[PDB]
């Protein structure tokens, strides 16, 4: 269909009000306006997950988990600013503009995307991406929020937690050490999920039927067999190229040491954060809510911290689903990573943060 | 037959017995080696480079790494290591232990077939890095300075000539992209994975001189993966199979770098080597040849002319020329050189109790 998501000029702020006009956005739990008004309750996914038996069934009770605990906890108005035509349009054309400037930084990793489905990528590689999103996000006046920041900082030194939740935390730092300057490998989600578009050779006019689905990817987990099958059947003429991008099968290695620009089932879930919480072709749908797992980003650390009591519910119901699967850019720790570089959103960028997440020091109140 | 490394100041005495005419030297490494040169690897260039199957480049940075390290083994700490009496009280020590219900040893050694196919917990990295200390302590292995626990902090600077100081720098930038004491939590402790996997093998102290023969002659020349598995998972060799069955080979697929230090691997039997194969137990003169397995080069010297480095680069340059696309993990170029920056100056130094991170470290040319 078409996307609706379209202004120009305060545009940003008309067409938020014009298109949800009932709408209250509250930051009472959340960083930047969303529709989160109370923490979710998830102690029924510890049933769910003692009865799960096979290594899919409790990773589907943790992909549940994990919708339900994000579903309205995205910043709307940077997800506005990800999804409209004019910022889709100009974030695909830089790729363009880049091929024809033949930027090292960029062909590095790009002609090597099918090396990269099976290899760990090089530091040059690594370092070239990391220089890619900088540049990406400034031709394309990305950084025009504060949602959408490029942050330059340090780690967060000590992390303050209510007393209850300061053991487990402490042990989610652990976990993150037993799993194994600037932040050379972290994945830029609005870049990364810009670089899919572009390789799947989704245009301004198709966008809408990535938008759509991963919108519904939003609303209901599903699983990888699933997502590919959704995906390959013969319905769907814009989809095939973008799972052919896929390194599910082919990538045997561990995923952190997997290059930031390479797109996985999993990986979706990085999407779903620029193109999944309004659909395109009906952005009135976006106020049912969306889940996707770095919308936790945007949950508010001080006060209580609701952002810390929504971690350690989540790897408590991760440790208690516990698969060999490797979840990647869904793992709990991989969001408390997230949470302690500093990011405020998913869409900010913290490259440029230094020091060790691992590092810091947990407190209690 | 018999380990003829046996003494009970008897080291000393044994090894002017056993080596009457060698004289250990150390103007290229930090204790006594049989090294009064450093081995120039340029041949294995051009070898590297019209390498085709991932077999012909494993082979040549294998090649190029035995020659490397034939000399550079600090020999009165091989002596103590595979010493009658220290392989005695080595193995018994997990024969007291399994069935102590020490949780530190248990957490990990009860789950060593899940530990083949998954990352272990914090808690089995921190239980073995504490076994390790307590296997050396109740040994008594920390006998000479080679076979001491270290207790420091990482080197803020690194110095090597002019000419290495870029290539060094692109190794620590490869240290990075592969990705308190903390960042020391999963080091390998050489000298206590090796004697687990000696008790786990069921090698005694009388079937141990089998297990050395063999692992010197490994020392000899480099021998593919493949290769070391036929030799030891013979119809008939009886001793070797428990310690074939160890082996985590194709098991585990996550990266070695996520393997538990006390997995056992062909790649990984270079540890043992170390300990049991620079010297063969039943004709120890036969020592004088040499034996090379890659940590040898942890004895190589880092002052003067850093003689550690200009082996190093050599290396890093053959395995990067090389295009190898394996997981070479315990013998890879930036492992040793990592090993090297936390501050170990043989391969029988413990230092996980090392604080700093590797990576941190800055390169100056002199």
């Amino acid at each position: 269909m078409e996307n609706l998501i379209d202004f120009s000029g305060d545009g940003l702020d008309r067409w938020l009000r014009a298109t949800f006009p009932d709408v209250i956005l509250s930051v009472g739990l959340t960083n930047y306006g969303s529709l989160m008004t109370s923490v979710p309750d998830l102690s029924h996914f510890e049933q769910m997950a003692r009865q799960a038996k096979s290594e899919q069934e409790k990773d589907a009770v943790y992909s549940k988990a994990l919708t339900e605990a994000t579903r309205k906890a995205a910043p709307i108005a940077a997800c506005a600013l990800t999804s409209s035509k004019e910022m889709v349009k100009k974030g695909l054309q830089w790729f363009e503009d880049q091929i024809i400037s033949e930027d090292g930084n960029f062909l590095v990793w790009h002609q090597n995307y099918e090396q990269l489905k099976k290899a760990p990528p090089s530091f040059e590689q690594l370092m070239g991406y990391q220089m890619s999103a900088l540049n990406w996000r400034q031709s394309v006046g990305y950084g025009q929020l504060e949602e959408t920041a490029v942050l330059v900082s340090q780690v967060i030194a000590q992390f303050s937690v209510p007393g209850t939740l300061v053991v487990t935390v402490q042990e989610m730092i652990k976990d993150m050490i037993a799993r194994r300057k600037n932040q050379i490998a972290q994945i830029d989600s609005v870049f990364s999920s810009y670089y899919w578009m572009w390789r799947a050779g989704i245009t301004p006019e198709s966008f809408p039927l990535l938008s759509d689905f991963l919108f519904e990817l939003g609303q209901n987990a599903r699983g990888s067999a699933k997502i590919i099958k959704t995906l390959d059947r013969i319905g769907l003429k814009w989809s095939k190229p973008l799972v052919n991008l896929f390194a599910d099968s082919t990538f045997k290695m561990g995923r952190i040491h997997m290059h930031p620009a390479i797109l996985t089932t999993g990986r979706l879930n990085e999407m779903g954060l620029c193109f999944g919480i309004i659909p395109a072709s009906h952005p009135e749908s976006a106020v049912n809510g969306s889940g996707f797992a770095k919308n936790i980003l945007n949950v508010r650390t001080d006060g209580m911290n609701p952002s810390a009591q929504l971690i350690v519910q989540l790897f408590d119901i991760q440790r208690q689903s516990r698969t060999l699967s490797d979840l990647d850019v869904v793992s709990s720790e991989h969001l408390f990573h997230q949470i302690l570089v500093g990011k405020r959103t998913a869409y900010q960028n913290a490259f440029q943060v230094k020091g060790n997440a691992t590092d810091t020091k947990i407190v209690g109140f």
